[PDB]
């Protein structure tokens, strides 16, 4: 397991423009179009990420370009941010792909709003942390995963996504 395949896991591989958990605009994997709730809208944003008239649809392969480019921006965002940063170094390998799951899923600002985890796992106190973070918006509205991720954080290890 990675962060790729772990991330395919939670996300899904969708062809066609679909509405995501908050009804936003997607493709692809997980790939966010647009907040609007103009369809025509997001086919813009699409041809514009594209680079050719989609027509709300794109291929297996550019679904993948669009997530290389969104893995590699989460993790650039990560280093970037001076909350975020810190935590990450600290982290040990798989903790580092929870860390990139949430940002991924809901950018660093959000990310960077749950001080009191991120100090828990900075500090390697993995069960408080665990117990922190669940109490949020994100764990109430997508428990299956953010239990995946919390599990993750907590242990280690791959084992929820086994
Ligand atoms: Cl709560
Ligand atoms: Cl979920
Ligand atoms: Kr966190
Ligand atoms: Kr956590």
């Amino acid at each position: 397991m990675n962060i790729f395949e772990m991330l395919r896991i939670d996300e899904g591989l969708r062809l066609k423009i679909y509405k995501d958990t908050e009804g936003y605009y997607t493709i692809g994997i997980g790939h966010l179009l647009t907040k609007s709730p103009s369809l025509n809208a997001a086919k813009s944003e699409l041809d514009k990420a594209i680079g050719r008239n989609c027509n709300g649809v794109i291929t297996k392969d550019e679904a993948e370009k669009l997530f290389n480019q969104d893995v590699d921006a989460a993790v650039r965002g990560i280093l970037r941010n001076a909350k975020l940063k810190p935590v990450y170094d600290s982290l040990d390998a798989v903790r580092r792909c929870a860390l990139i799951n949430m940002v991924f899923q809901m950018g660093e600002t959000g990310v960077a709003g749950f001080t009191n985890s991120l100090r828990m796992l900075q500090q390697k106190r993995w069960d408080e942390a665990a117990v922190n973070a669940a109490k949020s918006r994100w764990y109430n509205q997508t428990p299956n995963r953010a239990k995946r991720v919390i599990t993750t954080f907590r242990t280690g290890t791959w084992d929820a996504y086994k």
